[PDB]
This record gives structure tokens, C-alpha cells and sequence, in this order.
């Protein structure tokens, strides 16, 4: 209530036409948030783009798909995957994109190990994209290593902003319960207001992910480990033994439980565990195509 109805508001918002038009060969490459991503040609030049490509139907909040449009419009940065251009096609919104030929953390995190200076890089990186979007309102709300996209040669790009939202003056605070289980953050799943304060909270889960492999509760059913987090004191990382002091006095900062008391992401820019951090070069030895 209403399909049809919605399909005309995104048209009044998108560019004209389809970019079948000019794109060859659409390869799925994977499905995050809220549909599915492909690989296609630009059939002038033999570049390659993304394409991410959300059914209306399949939304649980259709209005969330009016901050894909959003952030193309105001927010670009170094950091976060550049759009170009959405469409209209069928029952379906597709967003041409920057390809990240590299693929996304997760990939690494989940088969290899990461020392300090690539943890180091990814997460000052993904500061950098912060402290720029949360100074401007933006809320993220689905960070984790999934999230997290990276090129050939190393670079670091926040994706996936579907589950974004804006504050300000008038709406200082967000009340949605939106974001990933095991990611979220406690406030967040307390259903107090919140703001970008759970970013760095999920960034801390992402540092964990980094350090373990997964999220903790990984094992735990959703609803269960929203719990924990909820009534618990922070996750402890698996392998403390294997940090450096450096970094668990960063990752201390991120996962606190008092909002108030959290690191901000410009705070946080200054913390001396980022000293470590390598050039995006660092990063390509862990990529599929790299590593044996």
C-alpha cells in the first residue's frame, strides 16, 4: 500500500531511461542491505561499474530507499563508494556505482589474519569517512565488515547506506531499530534516542571481527546476543592476548556503553593506536586474488 504509488515517487527522483542502454553482461557479485549487487560493462569503453538493485516489493521499509538518493546528492567523500546515477527498472531502483574490485572485509576477516597496521588502516579509513559524515547529521547505522569495501590497490570505502538517517537542530536524535544483530548498539537496541555514537559502537564490533574473525555472540542466536549486548558490559575480544596495549586502549574508547562517554569519530582521529596505520598498499596482500 501502494506499489504503483511508490514507483512514481522514486521516478520524480531518479534519471530517465535504463542503463541497459549502455551496460553489458550483469554478473551477481553478491546481496547486502536491501537487494542484490552486480558487475556490468560500459559498453563505450569496457570499464567496469556496480549496480545495485533493490526490488520495491522486497523492502521492509520502502522510504529507506530514498537515502541511497540522498547520499548520492549531498555526501560524497574519498572514503565512501561513489554513485553516479539510479533508475527505475520494472519494480526495481538501480543505483550505477563505483566498482570495488577488491570486495568487501568480511571476505578478509573470515580467512585470514590481519596484523595491527592493517587494523590500523581500515579503521582509520573508515574515521575519516565518520567524522566527515557525522558532522554533516549522517548516520550510517549498518556498519560492519560487510559494509566495508575496498579496490584492487587497497583503498578503504564505506557502502551500503540504506539504512542511513539524518539529524540536526530539529531532529537531534533517532528512535529506529535498524542495523545488524550483533553490530548494533546497545542504546540502539534499548530503544533510548540515539545518534551517531552507535557508528563507533559498530565500529568496535568491526575491530573485533578484525581481531577474532566474527562478532561476539556470533554463535548465539540473534535475538539472544541483541540481548547480551543490551544487558551486559562490553564484549571482550576472544584473543586479547594477541593485542597490543595500543589497540585495546582504542578499542575501549569505542566500546562504551554510555553513549556520552563513547569516542567521537574526530576524537578518535587523534588516538595514538592509528600512528600504525599503513598506506592502502598494506591492505592487498589480504585480498583473495593475493593471498594463497
Amino acid at each position: 500500500v501502494s506499489h504503483e504509488q511508490f514507483r512514481a515517487a522514486l521516478q520524480l527522483v531518479v534519471d530517465p531511461g535504463d542503463p541497459r542502454s549502455y551496460l553489458d553482461n550483469f554478473i551477481k557479485i553478491g546481496e547486502g542491505s536491501t537487494g542484490i549487487v552486480c558487475i556490468a560493462t560500459v559498453r563505450s569503453s569496457g570499464k567496469l561499474v556496480a549496480v545495485k538493485k533493490m526490488d520495491l516489493r522486497k523492502q521492509q521499509r520502502r522510504e529507506l530507499l530514498f537515502n541511497e538518493v540522498v547520499i548520492m546528492r549531498d555526501y560524497q567523500h574519498e572514503n565512501v563508494v561513489e554513485m553516479y546515477n539510479s533508475y527505475l527498472v520494472g519494480d526495481e531502483l538501480w543505483v550505477v556505482m563505483e566498482f570495488l574490485e577488491g570486495g568487501a572485509l568480511t571476505d578478509i576477516v573470515t580467512h585470514t589474519r590481519m596484523n595491527e597496521e592493517q587494523i590500523a588502516a581500515v579503521c582509520l579509513a573508515v574515521l575519516q569517512a565518520l567524522s566527515v559524515l557525522h558532522a554533516q547529521g549522517v548516520i550510517h547505522r549498518d556498519i560492519k565488515s560487510d559494509s566495508i569495501l575496498l579496490t584492487h590497490d587497497g583503498r578503504v570505502k564505506l557502502s551500503d547506506f540504506g539504512f542511513c538517517a539524518q539529524v540536526s537542530k530539529e531532529v537531534p536524535r533517532r528512535k529506529s531499530l535498524v542495523g545488524t544483530p550483533y553490530w548494533m548498539a546497545p542504546e540502539l537496541i534499548s530503544r533510548l534516542p540515539y545518534g551517531p555514537e552507535v557508528d563507533i559502537w559498530s565500529l568496535g564490533i568491526m575491530v573485533i571481527e578484525m581481531v577474532d574473525g566474527e562478532p561476539p555472540y556470533f554463535n548465539e542466536p540473534p535475538l539472544k546476543a541483541m540481548k547480551m549486548i543490551r544487558d551486559n558490559l562490553p564484549p571482550r575480544l576472544k584473543n586479547l592476548h594477541k593485542v597490543s596495549p595500543s589497540l585495546k586502549g582504542f578499542l575501549d574508547r569505542l566500546l562504551v556503553r554510555d553513549p556520552a562517554q563513547r569516542a567521537t569519530a574526530a576524537e578518535l582521529l587523534k588516538h595514538p593506536f592509528l600512528a600504525k596505520a599503513g598506506p592502502p598498499a598494506s591492505i592487498v596482500p589480504l585480498m583473495r586474488q593475493n593471498r594463497t
